[PDB]
């Protein structure tokens, strides 16, 4: 799992933290600003690391990104012991944005859903079961059901993923790269 210059442990007490726009530290030594430059580091690694792990030629995620869109992210920090400053495992990045989506009618539909924009599990941890934790988390936390996601760009473990833990597998054909699923439009 990815390693820091600081001490994770101390910057987020919960197993899974949540952080929107203002990056706000965890309550409650470190200055406030340098707590938020720590947080900043762990997301634009993150963000490169998931990057790297889709093939893609610069990140989609990034502390300044984070800010100045307004969406939200989910961080797990490791329960293992790695030193003894703790270690980051994954994150899962969400947020609301209008798009036209097509029905079964091959229509196009103005909706604003919930989408799902970057998620990672460092490759290490994979198929531990760390990705259900965090997305159950989310879900939780964001009072949304699964069929009524949109998902950004998904790969093919991703769809493996969606279709294990949710039946999700029945999709509607997209033109824009998104993909959702028999019932988002229920
Ligand atoms: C997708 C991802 C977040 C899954 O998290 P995870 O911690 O591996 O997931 P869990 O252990 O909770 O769930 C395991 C299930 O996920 C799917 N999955 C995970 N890794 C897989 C792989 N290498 N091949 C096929 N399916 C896989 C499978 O359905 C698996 O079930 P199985 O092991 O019974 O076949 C993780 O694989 C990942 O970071 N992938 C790279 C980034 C990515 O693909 N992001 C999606 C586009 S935004």
């Amino acid at each position: 799992s990815m390693e820091f210059p600081f001490d994770v442990d101390a910057l987020f007490p919960e197993r899974i933290t949540v952080l929107d726009q203002h990056l706000r530290p965890p309550a409650r030594t470190p200055a406030r600003v340098d707590l938020q430059q720590q947080i900043m580091t762990i997301i634009d690694e993150l963000g490169k690391a998931s990057a790297k792990a889709q093939n893609l030629s610069a990140p989609i995620t990034s502390a300044s990104r984070m800010q100045s869109n307004r969406h939200v992210v989910y961080i797990l920090k490791d329960s293992s012991a790695r030193a003894g400053k703790g270690a980051i495992i994954g994150f899962i990045k969400v947020g609301y944005k209008k798009l036209f989506v097509l029905d079964d009618r091959e229509a196009h539909n103005e909706v604003e859903p919930l989408c799902i924009l970057d998620f990672y599990i460092h490759e290490s941890v994979q198929r531990h079961g760390h990705g259900r934790e965090l997305f159950q988390y989310m879900l939780q936390k964001e009072r949304v059901e699964p069929h009524q996601l949109a998902i950004d760009r998904p790969s093919q473990k991703l769809l493996k993923f969606l279709n294990k833990h949710y039946n999700l597998e029945t999709t509607v054909p997209q033109v824009n790269n998104f993909v959702i699923f028999e019932g988002f439009f229920a």
